[PDB]
């Protein structure tokens, strides 16, 4: 049961870096993108969201070239972002995949530098200003940025819905476990089809 | 490598509800508590930290009886807390287990009502006020409250050490998944022995 | 132009109505006495609370307290918290730290926890509880007009709440500081109202 | 005393819309800009900061055209921003004034939609990741965005230094009152000259 005036689709990091052949991180997520069909499922969800008047918010991650916005000695996941030169601002890799290119009305969330969309962006501000209380999440990575964003969403009292087949990760094991164990603690897990049915 | 003036031990939810026979949530965490020896490892870490002069911070979760500080219609993990009448303020369940009772000058973090300790407490305020930039995390649940806290601490630029043998969860597979896949993303995973050696 | 309040989406938030400010012998009471007296804030808050209960509106208290010795703060504070520390104000488990009797929390009132700074949103469970309960309108009162009350208003605003400031239920250490905050700052971040206006909206 | 490896200059809204003839809101701040000399003092501060190796971080405020990122029924100060059609993204007004144009190395904080730079941007994340514990603040508006940013900075444990002659408001009275009464509660106020000596 969805209220379009009080709902948003939040698309996390559908960027060529992940989504597209030649992306620095594409090879690592290919298998799961294939098994899930997340890309086409995401396209379908967005289409039904445009029609129902539900805003699309894209949340890309980017970094000024040289990574000066971060510690010179990162640890954990962002270390990989630095060493691999992923998501440099203004590059093909940082661009949102052509199939989901932002179009009239859509909101591109700004500032993302870490994994939790709510920790370095204007997402919370915009969601709250627009009176949105239900967020629908899709994107990358299932057990990293989608999971962090979902957990903070819950903390902040949104109704979080996670699109269990519009997410993808670097391994099927990591992907499946996130969805089976953690998603139910912090969200309402649903398929594109049921979200699509709910949007209509 | 640890600097005592700039380190905190953050002990999450060592409360009877989880730790003790009769706790509403004890049966769920019992197998993993026993498999890992978490209580005994935690007592060893805390003993060493006090010796080192490292402040010990307790982060209990509590709820005004009746759950009127929450939605009347919870979903996700907090639905079980309310439905199971867990962590009521002033009950034996809410009390910190006797083996880790706060002594002289220990800090007790106030406010927790959700999973991420940073989301509803004075933890950030106090760490920053004291100049703490490294946090050593232990407690319950591995894949819920510990992981949320770990994720937010990473986003806020803390050096987060996770005690791989001072945490527990409602299943062994869940516990193992978190430590193997997610902990390395947002923390420096360490055994208690490693942290003990670092503290001396 | 006339104010509508929905009881299910509304919360009175009372900042630091503790002896330390409100009552004779409180360490900071001398500094706020003139403005308390000028405004009649204490009685006015009582009348707004009473009406709030009658309409079923959550009353939320936001006291500030510190573990004795101030070991939860930097040893070398600056700014307004340096005065708290140096003055030994709001020590946990003292009369000064208690909420004032006239506004003692009764059955069902929420007592916000964690407060150690000035902004009520920065070190407590306030945001969590409001959002969990579905509150999107907070009515604000207490101390200090240009400090903690203003900080909470600013952040409230940033976080999408409809903030209402009770112009005659707040006080500061100076009438001049008080009046300036109310006339200049409050309208940028809030809808300032009187106790009487709020009470009428509640009924 | 200032450690360059632990300090950043944060410049709020040095955008043509305030600073320059033709800017929608320039008329309302011209008087105080003139009386303080804020623009030239800031250039001097930024130049000294560059020499010293201290990172420069500009925080512009922008909105996607049509103000759809916000409530359709704003109140308070943002209502004036929307009705005035100010700070529209990609327009000349939204651009940083030429004298303070970002130059190789400078960071441009992203996402600002509200008044407090901390509440809708990647400022905290970037400050904490780079290890900055002292922020030097200048810009617009003295009683609004500068005061909100300073209040939140202090809450978060930063040493906030406020440049009393590198800020401006719409009213001289409000400008002086904020500096006299509120700035001392939440910052160490200093003149540009005194900050430049410390930077030098």
């Amino acid at each position: 049961e969805l209220d379009p005036a009080r709902t948003a689709i939040v698309l996390i990091e559908y960027q060529n870096e992940f989504t597209s052949d030649g992306g620095v991180l594409h090879g690592a997520v290919a298998d799961v993108m294939q098994h899930t069909g997340m890309l086409a499922n995401t396209v379908a969800v967005v289409d039904a969201a445009r029609q129902a008047g539900v805003p699309i918010m894209h949340a890309p991650i980017t970094f000024a070239e040289g990574y000066g916005e971060l510690t010179r000695h990162p640890y954990g996941i962002l270390k990989g972002v630095v060493d691999g030169k992923a998501f440099v601002k203004g590059t093909w890799g940082a661009a949102i995949v052509d199939e989901l290119a932002p179009v009239n009305g859509d909101i591109v969330i700004e500032g993302k530098r870490g994994l939790d969309t709510f920790a370095s962006t204007n997402l919370d501000f915009i969601l709250r200003s627009k009176g949105v209380d239900t967020i629908v999440l899709g994107g990358f990575l299932t057990n990293c940025c989608v999971e962090s964003t979902m957990r903070t969403g819950y903390e902040r009292g949104f109704r979080v819905i996670t699109l269990t087949d519009c997410v993808a990760a670097t391994s099927q094991e990591e992907h499946n476990n996130a969805i089976s164990y953690d998603f139910p603690m912090f969200s309402v897990p649903m398929t594109s089809a049921d979200v699509i049915a709910a949007l209509e």
